[PDB]
């Protein structure tokens, strides 16, 4: 259940990082940052894709990735955080 | 169910793209990018509407579009992704 | 139900617009834009509060406003949009 | 219930503020602003981490903090706002 969504999102973040460092010429660490702030809908205030290929990629990358990247956070906050921090409140 | 929300959001993204390329003078591919990052609440870190008409349009475009654009992602992640990737885990 | 949340969010957006045009020196139409992109979590890619008073105001303005501003969109998309566009699909 | 999530998020915002003022060289009030706009997914349109350590920290800080920071807003809008403003509508 939780170990499946953990890999589905890693494959999704590794896909983004490979695309932006290649088409947009960004350093790998930067392309993983832009990819993460997008699927989480935080967004980057300094960089926006400057190629026609990047603009179209980001649009389709949002509608596909936000469903699962946000689907893992829901499982990562209710499977691991809730019970662990909850079962912690027993003195 | 899912084929209805697919067209409701396309009509909503085509509406945005036509407005920003005309009032703000943006190239069409850019206006579709700004329109997508808004309804998904990602946001663009380089461009903000520079006309009084664009500022008011974006405000009303957010409160109307975010309800359905996010209503399709919910259906696109539970109707197509969940069962397909789930039914995939059968060896 | 829906007419109550409609005024709760207007009072919340009118509060933001009055604060940023005064403390940050923004034109009123700009302060209403920055206030809307914040409570909806879209965010503005050109302006960030440049006064210590504005930085603290925005933080507390997010945790209080996002609960209701997003609580109206939920009602505005299920009370008015769902049944209207749904009852529309009857030929 | 609500007093537990109130401290879990303060510890989470105090963690962010200490990291960005130190690694990125930001003034404390600025690091608390960047930390708040991130966990709420608003995002800052002027600053993005400029060190390799900051870029990696922000990525892991998003996936851990957004689950609880958004889990408190849900409780802060349904435990305190709903009944208070609702019980207010009795003349
Ligand atoms: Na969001
Ligand atoms: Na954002
Ligand atoms: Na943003
Ligand atoms: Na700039
Ligand atoms: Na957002
Ligand atoms: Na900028």
């Amino acid at each position: 259940e939780f170990q499946v969504l953990f890999v589905l999102t890693i494959l999704t973040l590794i896909s983004g990082t490979i695309f932006y460092s290649t088409v947009e010429g960004l350093r790998p660490i930067d392309a993983l940052y832009f990819s993460v702030v997008t699927l989480t809908t935080v967004g980057d205030g300094n960089f926006s894709p400057q190629t026609d290929f990047g603009k179209i990629f980001t649009i389709l990358y949002i509608f596909i990735g936000i469903g699962l990247v946000f689907g893992f956070i829901h499982k990562l906050a209710v499977n691991v955080q809730l019970p662990s921090i909850l079962s912690n409140l027993v003195p």
